[PDB]
């Protein structure tokens, strides 16, 4: 019943993008996260200490493939999100696939309370979207004039964000290939609301002990079955996994 | 830099034990845990909902290989630990390796506050060890007379358990091949105190959302590097991993 996995194929920068290609059409919400063996998502507030050159390479690839990168306001404040940076060949590849040179960033906030000089607004080639509620969309739009496109993502309830509506709002703007990088509250809502199509997860070969949070937080509790699409590795013992619903 | 993993070898019940063999001599502390993709260790207080036939098989194998199974009093109370059960061929294999027919159970408690009719005491072929502090060892020994061997595992401080001493106390009794199954507080102390030699981790193909705890809890924070020894899989997309310090 059990099979040993081992390295069978060295990947070229030609086949690697193929492994992480989005579907032909339709919207697709992919998450990319890293965590330790004992399930911790941070080493001192951030993920980076666990990320080596392999994970950086995968991380930048997934950004290169995406139409839009969706992130919660907390992770934007804490990981210090600036704009999305794309190098020359990355821009070239994107153009080859019919995409803009650099993917958009979309910042999720229920409150709408964002400030004008954040790096997402300042250190950026392309103005970001702000995904918020019907209730606060107009005021938010007014405060962030010239800095960001503000989009109401409410469903039945004008005072909350409906995550399926959020996804539809991106799709309607031609941004159907979606990548989210967190943080844990937002991922938690995508999981709880069952709109996550795929999770790419880097399993870093460390144990970090009990303090760290998981890659998801919140009161949500589900049991969503995924299919293992692939597992990659490198020389340092990292596992780069891709799982797809259902 | 990246390599695709895939199934290269179907394992027989002859080679599987070889993959998880303990070292020739010296003490070795192995942990076995299961968790979801998003790092959750429980689905409603227990692990079992995530465990399929493959994980049950690995779980029973690791118990078959161990000299002693070490568990915290919390997990004993909550997962409803009875005795360790071994089937006929398992008993045979154990005898072949020079081991007793059924491995001992050792229950860790700083307080020493255990009751006489727990299933570890009642539904058991072999009396368990209770690993506690110098401070409470004598009274605990008196309360549990006839039910358990009580062992003081204090180092410098008679009011605490020193986890390296705990390990030495098992070794001194010929129980050098140690398996721990938790719970999260105990694993947290083994990690924090750096006495964990190996982690076998079943990665279950589910996301569970933000509520669940990790396989480790506590205030501990470390960054302990492990080496990936192997990754197995089955038809259902589970990954059975084995990582070794350092
Ligand atoms: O903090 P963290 O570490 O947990 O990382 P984080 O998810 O990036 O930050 C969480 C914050 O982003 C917003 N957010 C996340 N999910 C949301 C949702 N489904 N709807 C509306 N806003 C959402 C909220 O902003 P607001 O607090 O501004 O509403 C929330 O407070
Ligand atoms: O609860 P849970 O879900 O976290 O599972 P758990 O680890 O199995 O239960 C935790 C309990 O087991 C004991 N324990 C765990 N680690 C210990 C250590 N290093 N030294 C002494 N006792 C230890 C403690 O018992 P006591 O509370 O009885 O001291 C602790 O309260
Ligand atoms: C904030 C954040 N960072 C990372 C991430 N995923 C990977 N692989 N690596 C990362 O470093 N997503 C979340
Ligand atoms: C309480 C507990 N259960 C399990 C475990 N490990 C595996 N693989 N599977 C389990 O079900 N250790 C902790």
């Amino acid at each position: 019943p059990l099979r040993l996995l081992s390295s069978v194929h060295y990947l070229t920068d030609g086949e690697l993008p193929q492994l992480y290609d989005y579907p032909d059409d339709g919207t697709w919400l992919r998450a990319n996260f890293i965590s330790s063996l004992d399930g911790g998502a941070t080493v001192d507030g951030t993920s980076g200490a666990m990320a080596g050159p392999g994970d950086r390479f995968v991380f930048n690839l997934l950004r290169e493939l995406a139409d839009v990168i969706v992130v919660g306001v907390g992770t934007v404040r804490i990981e210090g999100y600036s704009g999305v940076r794309m190098g020359v060949v990355q821009r070239q590849h994107r153009q080859a696939r019919g995409q803009s040179e650099v993917p958009q960033l979309a910042i999720v906030t229920r409150s709408g309370r964002l400030d004008r000089d954040m790096a997402v607004f300042t250190r950026t080639e392309m103005a970001p979207l702000v995904l918020t509620t019907t209730a606060v969309a107009d005021d938010t739009r007014q405060r962030l004039a010239g800095l960001a496109e503000v989009i109401a993502c409410s469903g039945d309830d004008p005072g909350t964000v409906d995550e399926a509506v959020l996804v539809s709002q991106l799709a309607a703007r031609g941004l159907r290939r979606i990548l989210t990088e967190g943080g844990p509250t937002l991922l938690g809502t995508f999981v709880e609301r069952d709109v996550l199509d795929e999770l790419c997860l880097t399993i870093a070969p460390y144990v970090v002990g009990g303090l760290a949070r998981r890659i998801v937080t919140g009161p949500g509790q589900v049991l969503t079955r995924m299919r293992c699409a692939h597992v990659l590795t490198d020389d340092s013992g990292y596992l780069y996994t891709r799982y797809v619903k259902t």
